């Protein structure tokens, strides 16, 4: 229903080099930017003799991304193949990284909450600053989708690119372990379950890429608990201050839990503290 302006979007097939599967395909794209001749980028593909509706979902999710324009924290779009000759595609920039969940599970090992000298002790380190700058850019661009009446409804870690110089995007590619009690049991999805998610997402980020419920059967006794008021237990790599973030976001009634905007400030706040601190821990040791 929204438009498709071609002369702005539209990117010839045989510019393009596909690469490895990632359908979503990584690929070389010859003169797609002003900036350089060559440049890797992420496409997504239908698959030879697909549904009519198929088709239309692909292109929906192409309209959505021109609509809501640019921002830094969710995947920006560079163009697209829609005309006739070959199959649709919607071309995104490549984050090197990939997916948040994976990354953060590589970098177990190599954590610390925050850097003092000798700094080379913690070269490419994760620090506290890391994790809550991850989750201050998601709420930032959650905030923007928020703002455009989308709702993504299938927020977490695995639907988090990381890119250079730890920049994170907001992407699409069991999904009850992220969904609200109403969006289990009414089937009702809005912004505010989105923050549900958000939650659910935080608490990756501060496990390091655990898998929510650890141990936990999924199962219609779940449901009952969640229902109910049962929590997650803070994960390993928690501040308090987080911790309840999380709990907030799980708010039994969907109304009480925070806006996106509030969780911008807030995480915002608790990035400058962090900050402020580190500065005091590197200046005394
Ligand atoms: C190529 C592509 C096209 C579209 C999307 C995508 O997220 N579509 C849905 C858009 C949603 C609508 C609201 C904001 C997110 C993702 C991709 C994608 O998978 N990009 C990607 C994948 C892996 C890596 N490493 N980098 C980029």
């Amino acid at each position: 229903r929204l438009p498709y302006d071609a002369s702005k979007w539209e990117f010839p097939r045989d510019r393009l080099k596909l690469g490895k599967p990632l359908q979503v395909i990584e690929a070389d794209a010859f003169g797609i930017d002003k900036t350089a001749t060559c440049r890797t980028v992420a496409v997504k593909m239908l698959k030879e003799g697909a549904t009519h509706s198929e088709h239309r979902a692909l292109m929906s999710e192409l309209k959505i991304l021109i609509h809501i324009g640019h921002h830094l924290n969710v995947v920006n779009l560079l163009g697209a193949c829609t005309k006739p000759g070959g199959p649709l595609m919607v071309i995104t920039e490549f984050c090197k990284f990939g997916n948040l969940s994976t990354y953060l599970r590589s970098k177990r090992n190599e954590f610390v909450p925050y850097k003092v000298a000798p700094e080379d002790l913690y070269k490419d380190f994760l620090t506290l600053e890391h994790l809550i700058c991850y989750s201050f850019q998601v709420a930032k661009g959650m905030e923007f989708l928020a703002s455009r009446k989308c709702i993504h409804r299938d927020l977490a870690a695995r639907n988090i690119l990381l890119s250079e110089k730890n920049v994170v995007k907001i992407c699409d590619f069991l999904p009850l372990k992220w969904m609200a009690p109403e969006t289990i049991f009414d089937r009702v999805y809005t912004i505010q379950s989105d923050v549900w998610s958000f939650g659910v997402l935080l608490w990756e980020i501060f496990s390091l890429g655990a898998s929510p419920y650890p141990g936990v059967k999924i199962d219609e006794e779940f449901c009952r608990r969640l229902k109910e008021g049962t929590r997650m237990r803070a994960p390993d790599y928690t501040t308090p201050e987080m911790y309840q973030t999380m709990l907030d976001c799980w708010h039994g009634e969907p109304s009480q839990r925070p806006t996106f905007s509030e969780l911008v400030e807030h995480l915002g706040n608790l990035l400058q503290a962090n900050a402020q601190q580190d500065r005091h821990h590197h200046h005394h040791h």
